[PDB]
C-alpha cells in the first residue's frame, strides 16, 4: 500500500537448472571422530563424510544449498574454484603414510563403497550430474591433491555408471591404433585438456605437465603414476570416454 | 526398505558460506513483454527482472537456489563460467543503437536505480556479496558484451556502497604520481588483471587487450571507452580500490 521492495513472482524461467555441477570425492587422512572435528571446526568442510564403521554412517555436515569449503584452488573441464559449483564427499581413510621404505597406501572398505554408491546415484539424479563430472580432488588439483589415491576403487563406481571407464576391449583397441608409436608430449597435453585436466600447452615435459599426466594415471593406470608418458597412458587417453 | 540413502545429521560444519559470490548486471537490449517472455522460454534467463514501469517492478524469475542462464563464457577474478556462482539482474532497456556517427545508448530511468539499489543492498546483505563482485556483463565478458553500457550510472551504487570506487581526492593524488609518464602496455594488462578481468600478458596492445582496457574505461570513464591507454586511465587503476 505501498512500501517495502515486493517482488513480482507471477513468471518462473523454464531454462534453468542446478548450480551443483560436479562432486569431488576425497580421503579424511584421519579417523573418524578427528575427521568430523577438523570438517565442523576446522576452516574446511564437506557436504558429506562416510565413515569406517560396518554400514559405513553416512553424515550430512553442509547442506547441498551452501558452498562448502573442500575443493581450494582447483579446475575441471575449464570451471575454476569449484567449491561454489561442487558437492564435496569425504571418506574416512588413512590416506597414504611415508615410511622409510617408500609411501604406502590404505584400501578402502566394501562398506564405504556401497554407502558411497547410492549417496551418488541420488545426488546425481537430483542435480542432472553425469559420470565425467564425478571426479576426485586428485583429478581438480593435480599434483596439488593425491586424494582419493591409487587404490580407490574407480572401477566399482564406473560398474554402477557413475564415472567414465573403458568399455571392454578398448584399451587393447587404442593399443593397436597406435602401433607402437609414442604421441609427443603436445598430444598428451592436449588429450589430458580434452578430459578436463588444466594441464599446460607447451609441448614440453615439465612438473607441471608430468603432475597432470601422474593424476591421470593415478586413476586409470595406478600401478604406475610417475607422470612418465607411455604407451599405455596414451591408450588411455584414447580409450576413457568423455561421458 | 528405504525412502534414500540415510543420513546422520547429528553434526555441521562452521565452515560454510553461500555458492552466490557474484552479482551480474545486464540490459534487456528489448521492450517489458518480450523481456519477460525471452528470460522465461527464449533459451536464456535472470533471477530478477527490472521492469521499465513508475514505480519499477521487480519480478523475480528464478529461484536464488537455482542457476539462470544469463552470463555465458565469462570471468571475474579468475572464477569462470559465472552461471552456477552468480545472480544475475535485467533492467528493461533498449541498449543501443548504431548511427554513422557512432553507437547510441538509451538512459536507465529513475525508477528502475532506485529499485535496482535496494534490490542489490538485500541480495549482497544475505550472500555476504563484496563491492568488488558486483559487477557487468561488460566486465566478465569484455568486448563480447557491452551491457550495462556506459549510461550505467555506477557512481551511485558506490555512494550506496555497492561497487568499489576512487575516494574523493585519490585520483588525483595517483595522476600526480604518474607524473606525466605513460605506463606501457604489460602494465595495463598487470593492473587489469589485478582488479579482476580476464586480459593477456604479452605486452602487445592487440584487440583482446584494447577490448579489456575498454570494458574499465566503459565503467569507470565512459566519455571515451575506445581502449587507448591513456594517463586518466592509469590514474583510475591505481585509485580505484581493490575489493
Ligand atoms: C576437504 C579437505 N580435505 C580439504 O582440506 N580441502 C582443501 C579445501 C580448501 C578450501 O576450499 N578452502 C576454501 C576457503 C579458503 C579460505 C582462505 N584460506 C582463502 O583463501 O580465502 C577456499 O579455498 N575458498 C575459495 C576462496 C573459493 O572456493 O573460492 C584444499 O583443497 O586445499
Ligand atoms: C540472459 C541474456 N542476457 C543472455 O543472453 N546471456 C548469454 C548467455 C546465456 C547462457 O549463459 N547460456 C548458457 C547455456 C544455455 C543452454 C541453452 N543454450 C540450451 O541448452 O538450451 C551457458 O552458457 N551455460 C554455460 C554452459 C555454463 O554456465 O556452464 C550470453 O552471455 O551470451
Ligand atoms: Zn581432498
Ligand atoms: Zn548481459
Amino acid at each position: 500500500m505501498s512500501s517495502g521492495p515486493r517482488l513480482n513472482t507471477d513468471y518462473t524461467s523454464a531454462n534453468q537448472d542446478s548450480r551443483v555441477q560436479f562432486i569431488v570425492l576425497h580421503y579424511t587422512s584421519t579417523d573418524l571422530p578427528h575427521s568430523l572435528g577438523i570438517l565442523t571446526h576446522g576452516g574446511v568442510s564437506a557436504h558429506y563424510l562416510i565413515g569406517d564403521d560396518e554400514p559405513a554412517t553416512v553424515y550430512r555436515l553442509v547442506d547441498e544449498n551452501r558452498r562448502a569449503w573442500h575443493a581450494g584452488v582447483s579446475e575441471w573441464q575449464g570451471r575454476t574454484w569449484l567449491n561454489a559449483t561442487s558437492i564435496g564427499i569425504e571418506i574416512v581413510n588413512q590416506g597414504y603414510r611415508d615410511t622409510p621404505q617408500g609411501r604406502v597406501w590404505y584400501p578402502f572398505s566394501e562398506a564405504q563403497i556401497q554407502a558411497l554408491i547410492p549417496l551418488l546415484k541420488d545426488i546425481a539424479k537430483r542435480h542432472g550430474i553425469t559420470p565425467d563430472r564425478i571426479i576426485g580432488h586428485s583429478d581438480i588439483a593435480p599434483g596439488r591433491k593425491v586424494d582419493p589415491g591409487p587404490l580407490f576403487p574407480w572401477k566399482r563406481l564406473a560398474d554402477a555408471g557413475l564415472v567414465p571407464w573403458p568399455k571392454p576391449g578398448e584399451l587393447a583397441r587404442r593399443l593397436a591404433e597406435l602401433n607402437g608409436q609414442l604421441p609427443d608430449v603436445r598430444w598428451f597435453q592436449q588429450q589430458l585438456a580434452r578430459h578436463g585436466y588444466l594441464v599446460p600447452q607447451t609441448g614440453e615435459l615439465e612438473k607441471d605437465t608430468r603432475d597432470v599426466i601422474g593424476a591421470f594415471q593415478m586413476k586409470y593406470r595406478p600401478a604406475r603414476f610417475d607422470g612418465e608418458p607411455d604407451l599405455e597412458t596414451a591408450a588411455l587417453l584414447l580409450a576413457v570416454p568423455t561421458s
